[PDB]
């Protein structure tokens, strides 16, 4: 990983979560979000710094700025518990990547 | 208790710390955030989602976006450990307060 997130980020039901993302200059990548719940198909929910592909609702933001990107989930549930990873691109590259963040609902 | 925080991060010495602060609309705001140690004058890290204070560290920066605002310790020192809290003024109305990260260094 050369990408810092935390091990583990705890909320309660309704709360937001917000991980982290953090490396050298990492504002000039584009950052890469995904949900990952042990042995299913990843989920991209954030892709160039910001956006959500269809069908990832608005509760799921991202932003990425001088040596942070962060990706914020408004109005946690349980379906949103899984390991978050964030990965940088540029090309001509290559992709970086995060340790992983489990998301916990209590 | 109007902007939520997370209640510690613990990191190696040498390692990046990221604190978030997450409230509705608080990316529409100036996040400000203050280093506490217990029994001395809180001290002003970051204002203005951003800037610094001269006399702070460069490895002390900030960003404001959405609903989270994000302070970030590169190559934390054990002289970090402290409490930080986040605040948001509108400049307008009255400030809103996180609650405190306890972050510990090892």
């Amino acid at each position: 990983y050369e990408l810092t997130q935390p091990p583990s980020v705890s909320v309660s039901p309704g709360q937001t979560a917000s991980i982290t993302c953090s490396g050298d200059k990492l504002g000039d990548k584009y950052a890469y979000w995904y949900q990952q719940k042990p042995g299913q198909s990843p989920v991209l929910v954030i892709y160039q710094d910001s956006k959500r592909p269809s069908g990832i609702p608005e509760r799921f933001s991202g932003s990425n700025s001088g040596n942070t990107a962060t990706l914020t989930i408004s109005g946690t549930q349980a379906m949103d518990e899984a390991d978050y990873y964030c990965q940088a691109a540029d090309s001509s590259t290559a992709v970086v990547f995060g340790g992983g963040t489990k998301l916990t609902v209590l």
